């Protein structure tokens, strides 16, 4: 399938304890998409002051289209020194490995895969 419906867990940035997927733009959307898959995968909503507490590259989710069955569709974007890869709508949130961190909510998203 082209589209995977997913709930991901929102986590509070405090919580995170793998504040990153990797070490370049490549690795970082590689990973993203890998835990995706895996349900290992969680999002930490943007505010000031969250993204400098996380790990560059950045990977996001971002709206592709403007909902099927509740899950807001989106798409990847990553970001390094404030250059991205990808072009997309308004940022849900930061991936980041989810490794057993309790959520405040969970985000329905249909991922292109």
């Amino acid at each position: 399938k082209t589209h995977v419906q997913l709930s991901l867990p929102v986590l509070q940035v405090r919580d995170v304890l793998v504040r990153g997927f990797g070490d370049s733009v490549e690795e970082v959307l590689s990973e993203a998409r890998q835990h995706l898959k895996d349900g290992t995968c969680g999002l930490v909503e943007v505010e000031k002051g969250v993204l400098p507490q996380l790990e560059q590259p950045y990977v996001f989710i971002k709206r592709s289209d403007a909902a099927p069955h509740g899950h807001v569709m989106v798409e990847l974007v990553a970001e390094l020194e404030g250059i991205q890869y990808g072009r997309s709508g308004e940022t849900l949130g930061v991936l980041v490995p989810h490794v057993g961190e309790i959520p405040v909510a969970y985000r329905k998203v249909l991922l292109r895969k």
